[PDB]
């Protein structure tokens, strides 16, 4: 109910789907533990973000938080993915 929900939603998902897909790719290049720290700092800001900037009936809120958390719980799965082997293309 109300494109104003959908659309908070619709911004991280494209904040973060494109944030992934946008990511730089220059040297020095940072780690994996750091990537990680970074994603899960985007993960929760995003997260606690939302969870403020809802409107209407608790319900709703919860199930935008919800589906958040599994939606970027798959959306980091793939962009680890691309890191983890932009890492192993290094050489050693």
């Amino acid at each position: 109910l109300l494109k104003a929900n959908k659309d908070l939603i619709s911004a991280g998902l494209k904040e973060f789907s494109v944030l992934l897909n946008q990511q730089v790719f220059n040297d020095p290049l940072v780690s994996e533990e750091d990537m990680v720290t970074v994603v899960e700092d985007w993960m929760n800001f995003y997260i606690n973000y939302y969870r403020q900037q809802v409107t209407g009936e608790p319900q709703e809120r919860d199930k935008a938080l919800q589906e958040l958390r599994q939606e970027l719980n798959t959306l980091a799965n793939p962009f680890l993915a691309k890191y983890r082997d932009f890492l192993k293309s290094h050489e050693l």
